[PDB]
C-alpha cells in the first residue's frame, strides 16, 4: 500500500484561455485569460501589473505586454490582490525576466514568500513557486508610478492579506474611478471556530463594509464572474458589471447562508 | 567634509543592569534587567521566553535559565511583544544556541526578518541582528506549550505587529490571569497624516479598548515603568502595579495630548 | 486552445512504500521507504534526521520516530543531502510539528528557501513546500548532537549544495564509520556549455575524488539502489553494498559516457 | 555593573569623503569615496552598480548617478564583491529607491540576507541593514546588461562568497579588459584550525591563483589602496596601479607571513 501520489492544481479550461489585451480605460488593460484578471497600467515612467493568474501564464503576460509596446524592463511594479496560485502564480518568474518589484502587505508577503504552502484552509494542496516582496505597504498607503496613484485598502477574509486597489484613470479625458477589489468568497472554509483564523467572521463583516465605501466608478475582481464581467465579448465586457454595493451585498448574503448551514 | 559616522543605539544604564530571576507566579519568572522585561515560563515539556531585551542580553538570559534548571535545549518557544531592538534584540543569537522556535504575527515577522531596519518612524537608526519567524500566528490564536495556553491579542500602534499575550498561571494553586501587554506609546511619531502609517490613529484607539478588555489579574509590560512595576525591590515589585484599565486610560490621555500639540 | 494544465511530480510506487524502522548501526535507523533513505540517529540528547524523502512522507516519518521512542519535540536537527523534492520534501512540515532545526550549506539553503523552484536543470517542474535553514554550515564543519559528531563534505554536482555526511557509530561497541554520500548522477543535465552551471564538469570530477577519500566502513545513499542497498530484505540489506571507491568509480564511468554521447 | 553599550562601526574619515565621478573607461565610472570603490557602468539599456560602500553612502551614490544623467529607475542591477558593511552597506536602501535588482552567489546572498550578522570572524560587530538577492549566480556565469557582459569569478577567502567581476569596456574605441577583484586580506582571522571555516587556507590558496589568471588590463579593488589606486589625484589615479599577478603575489606573501606568525 504505497503512499498516495501528489496531485497538481487543475482548473477549468476557461481559466487558461489566452485573450488579446482588452482595454478598460485610457491606461488600463486586461491581459490575462477569460476567467482570470491581469490588469496592466501603462504610464509615462513604466508599466504596472496587478495580479498574474496561474503560474503557467508568465509567457502569455509577456506577449501581451509586448503587444502594448511594453518591454520586459519597462514593468516597474507588481501588485497583488491575494497571494494564491491562481492569481500570484507567475510572480516569481516575472520578477526574474522583467526586473520589476513587488509591493504587498505583511500578510501577503509572508504568504507569497512560502509559495502559498501551509495555507490556513488549503494546506499544501495549492502550492506555487515562491516570490519575495520588495516593499511592505500599509492600509491606505499610496503608491505612485508615473503620476498614477494606487491606494491600498485592506479587506481580510479570503486571505489575511487581501487588498483592494483603487486608482483614477481617464476615458478620453473624462476621469473614472477604478476599484480592483479582491474576492469575498470562502470556498470550503471553516467560518466558525477556526483555530487557524479565530477572527475570521469579524474580518469578513468588516471587509463587506470596506468594499461598499470604496471610491468606485468601474469595479473589477480577480475572477471576472464575481463582478459580472465577460472578457470574451470584448466591447460589451463591462455592460452588466456590478457596483461596489451590489458586489459586497451579494457576497454577504452567501456568507451568512454559508455560516448558517455550517452551524447545521 | 566626510560623511557622518554611524551611531550606536545607546540606552540608559538601568536598561542593561542584570538581575537575579524574580518570581511572578508559580511558573512565570522575570529574567531580564531592571528596566527590561524578559518573561520565562517553565512547563513540564519545556520553557517559553517572552521578549529578550537588548541584543547584548543573550548571555545574561542563558545564565538565569540555567539558574532555573533550564538547559538551552529546553527552551522551546520565543514569543515577542514587538520586534524592536530593545525587546527582540538577542532573538537571533538565542535561536542559534537554544534550538527554540519563534512565533509572531506577519507584521512582527517581516520586521524581525529585516532586523528592525527601514522602521516606519526610526528608519535604520535602531538596527539589530535579524531573525526569522518559524510560525505565523493570527489574532486570538492559541499556542500551547506543556499545558499552558498562550492567547495572542493584536494591538497595533507602537508597531504594526504589537501583540499582547495572556495566559493563566497559579499562585500556590490559586489561579492568576497574567496579561503581558505591549507598549502604547508613540515617541516622536507623526500621528496625523503619516504616509508610512495612514491608519495609525485608528489602530491606537482600537488598541486602547483592546487592552481594557484583556482578561487580566496581573499586568506586565515590556518596560516595567509603564505598568508601575519595580523589579529592583524584589518582593514589592507588583505592589503598585497598574490594572489594564488604568494602563490603557493613562496611555490614551498621553496619546490625545500628543495628538493635540502635534496639530499646534 | 487553453494553456496546458499543471502536472504533479509523480514517482514510482516503490518510492512511496512505507517500511518499518530498519536498523543500520547501534544508533542509526532507516525510517523512510523502500527506495528513499531517511536516516534517524538517536542520541542521549535528542534525535537527528538525515533527509526525509517525498513531501507526503511527513506522517510516516513521525510514526517510525514514535516506534523508536522519539517524541516530536525530541527531534533536534534535520540534515539534508540535497534540496530536491524527493529528499527534502517534508522538511517544512517536520519543522512545524517537531521543533527541529535545519542545518545546510548556503547553496542548499537558497534552494530549500524557494522550494526547489527555478532549478538549474528542472525549472519549476519539481516544486515542494519551502523551508528555511537555521544554521549555515561550511565544508568540513563539525556538527555535534548528543556526543555524535557529523562532519560535512561538499560534493557539488547533482545540486550546487550536495553534501555527504560522515559520522562514527558502533555495532555492539565495535565502531563503524558511516558515510551518507549524496547522488552523483546527472539525469538529463546539459553537462557541457551549461549557462546556468558553467563549472559543472569541474565540480563533478572534484566530487568523484571527494567520495573516494571519504572515511567510510558502510556507505549509504539517498537512493538505496545507487549503493546497492535493499531495504526490503531487512537483515540482508547491507549484504551487497558498495564501497566508496566502487560507488564513485561507477558513477564516473556513467558521467564520462554521458558526457561523450552529449558531444555526439 | 551594567552590561556594555553597543558600539557603532566607525571607519577612517577618508572612507567617507565624497568625490566627484572619476572616469575609468568609456562606460565605467567611480562614484564612491576616496578609499571606497563604487563602480557605475552606463549602458544603452540602463546602469549597473558594483558595490556601494558604507551604509550612509546611499545619498551620495544617487547624487553622482544624477550627475551622469542616470535616473534612479535607470539603475538595473547591483553587483557585489562581498557582503560586508563597508561595501554592501546601502544595498537595502538603494533597492527601495531605484528599483534595481541584486545578483550575487549563494554565500553572498545568505550573508546579505542577515545584514552581515553572525559573521564567521566578526560576529555581530559589523551589522548593516539586510537586503535580499533577486538572482543567484554561479561560478563563471555571464550577466549581460545593455550589451556589456559581466562574468563572475569565485574567489572565496575574505568571505565565502567573494566574487571578482570582469568585463570588457573601451577607451575611445580601443577595448580594455577591466577586472574588479575582491580583497585577499584576512584581518585578525584565525587561519589555521578555524571551526567556522575549516577549509579557509585551501580557499585562499586557490583564490590567489584565480586572481593571477583573470583576464585583466586594468585592475580595481573595493579598497583602492590594495591595487595602488589613488582616486584623489583624478587623472593620475591609475598611474601606479598593480597588475593581477602583482596584487595576488603581494597578498599571498602577507598571507603566508600571517599564517607563519599565527603558529608562533
Ligand atoms: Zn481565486
Ligand atoms: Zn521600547
Ligand atoms: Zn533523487
Ligand atoms: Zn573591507
Amino acid at each position: 500500500a504505497p503512499l498516495p501520489q501528489l496531485r497538481a492544481y487543475t482548473v477549468d479550461a476557461s481559466w487558461l484561455q489566452p485573450m488579446a489585451p482588452l482595454q478598460v480605460a485610457d491606461h488600463t488593460w486586461q491581459i490575462g485569460t477569460e476567467d482570470l484578471t491581469a490588469l496592466l497600467v501603462q504610464t509615462a515612467e513604466g508599466a504596472v501589473l496587478l495580479d498574474g493568474g496561474m503560474p503557467q501564464m508568465a509567457g502569455h503576460l509577456l506577449d501581451n505586454m509586448k503587444l502594448r509596446g511594453v518591454a520586459p524592463q519597462d514593468l516597474r511594479l507588481i501588485l497583488l490582490s491575494h497571494a494564491h496560485a491562481d492569481h500570484a502564480g507567475p510572480v516569481a518568474e516575472l520578477k526574474r525576466r522583467t526586473g520589476a518589484h513587488v509591493a504587498a502587505n505583511a500578510e501577503t508577503a509572508v504568504l507569497l514568500a512560502r509559495g502559498g504552502s501551509n495555507d490556513l484552509h488549503f494546506g499544501d494542496g495549492i502550492t506555487y513557486p515562491p516570490a519575495s516582496a520588495d516593499r511592505i505597504i500599509m492600509d491606505g498607503e499610496v503608491v505612485t508610478v508615473g503620476g498614477i496613484a494606487f491606494t491600498a485598502h485592506f479587506m481580510p477574509g479570503h486571505t489575511p492579506g487581501s487588498t483592494a486597489w483603487t486608482w483614477t484613470d481617464t476615458r478620453d479625458g473624462k476621469p473614472v474611478r477604478i476599484a480592483y477589489a479582491d474576492s469575498l468568497s470562502a470556498p470550503g472554509y471553516q467560518l466558525k471556530g477556526n483555530p487557524r483564523y479565530p477572527r475570521l467572521i469579524e474580518d469578513y463583516k468588516r471587509s463587506f463594509a470596506t468594499v461598499r465605501a470604496l471610491p468606485c466608478d468601474l469595479l473589477l475582481t480577480p475572477h471576472p464572474g464575481a463582478s459580472n464581467w465577460n472578457y470574451a465579448v470584448g466591447s460589451k465586457a463591462s455592460a452588466e458589471a456590478l457596483t461596489c454595493n451590489a458586489y459586497a451585498d451579494a457576497a454577504e448574503k452567501k456568507f451568512d447562508a454559508q455560516l448558517a448551514r455550517e452551524t447545521a
